[PDB]
């Protein structure tokens, strides 16, 4: 219903904004330079990664294992990290989506296991443009073209984002956008093993017919925005698959990897 499906959208994107302090006009407005607190230190090369890393002078220690390898092990150990951080704001964000905490528990560990890098990606596209991507709450900018540079296996994590990331940004969706998009992933049910369907679906198409009025109120000119942003949900279906793969090369051409265990467990027998 009309009124109920704005209630709906006004009342994600209100926890959307209490769940993730980095949202996406507060990324544009960095990447742009628009602000005036701190304009980021950017990583192209080596010189400047040890530069950046080493900056720590007056922005200091997050609980992440500091450094005891090399370049390209240690970007993804910093990657492993924050997208460890990313499922706590994503899961705090899915306890807010309306029906959510009402499912059958199992369901909403499931649900959560394979809508979580999902909206890790959706979400990161928010934090990069064509040259690079905002890191370390936008302090830190690396460069696209440094991250493709990387050691054979570590350099392929990275441009399958970017590449996502500038089409799905030509998209413009904003915050407002996104706070449903990413409820409508969460709620999918035709992730492997849940035990009822039917509450899960009938909650996602109330998001859906939410997302379309909000498109199509926020969006007036974009002729078939609707059906363009669902046709991105299988782009990021191939990322994760995509990246899951890249992890088994990890397993192969690496010594002690060892992921956090929140994230051994996502990965644990996924699809
Ligand atoms: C969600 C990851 C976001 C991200 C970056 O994303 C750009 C490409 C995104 O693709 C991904 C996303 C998640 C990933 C990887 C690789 C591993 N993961 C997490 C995992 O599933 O283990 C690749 C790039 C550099 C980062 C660098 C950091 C750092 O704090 C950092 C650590 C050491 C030196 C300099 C910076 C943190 C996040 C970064």
């Amino acid at each position: 219903e009309s009124a109920d499906l704005r209630a709906l959208a006004k009342h994600l994107y209100d926890s959307y904004i209490k769940s993730f302090p980095l949202t996406k006009a507060k990324a544009r407005a960095i990447l742009t330079g628009k602000t005036t607190d701190k304009s980021p230190f950017v990583i192209y090369d080596m010189n400047s990664l040890m530069m950046g890393e080493d900056k720590i002078k007056f922005k200091h220690i997050t609980p992440l294992q500091e450094q005891s390898k090399e370049v390209a092990i240690r970007i993804f150990q910093g990657c492993q990290f924050r997208s460890v951080e990313a499922v706590q704001e994503i899961t705090e964000y899915a306890k807010s989506i309306p029906g959510f905490v009402n499912l059958d528990l199992n369901d909403q560990v499931t649900l959560l296991k394979y809508g979580v890098h999902e909206i890790i990606y959706t979400m990161l596209a928010s934090l990069m443009n064509k040259d690079g991507v905002l890191i370390s709450e936008g302090q830190g900018f690396m460069t696209r073209e440094f991250l493709k540079s990387l050691r054979k296996p570590f350099g392929d994590f990275m441009e399958p984002k970017f590449e996502f990331a500038v089409k799905f940004n030509a998209l413009e969706l904003d915050d407002s956008d996104l706070a449903i998009f990413i409820a409508v992933i969460i709620l999918s049910g035709d992730r492997p093993g849940l035990l009822n369907v039917k509450p899960i679906e009938d909650i996602q198409d109330n998001l859906l017919q939410a997302l379309e009025l909000q498109l199509k109120l926020n969006h007036p000119e974009s002729s078939q925005l609707f059906a363009k942003l669902l046709q991105k949900m299988t782009d990021l279906r191939q990322i994760v698959t995509e990246h899951v793969q890249l992890l088994q090369v990890i397993k192969k051409t690496e010594t002690d990897m060892s992921l956090h265990p929140l994230l051994q467990e996502i990965y644990k027998d996924l699809y």
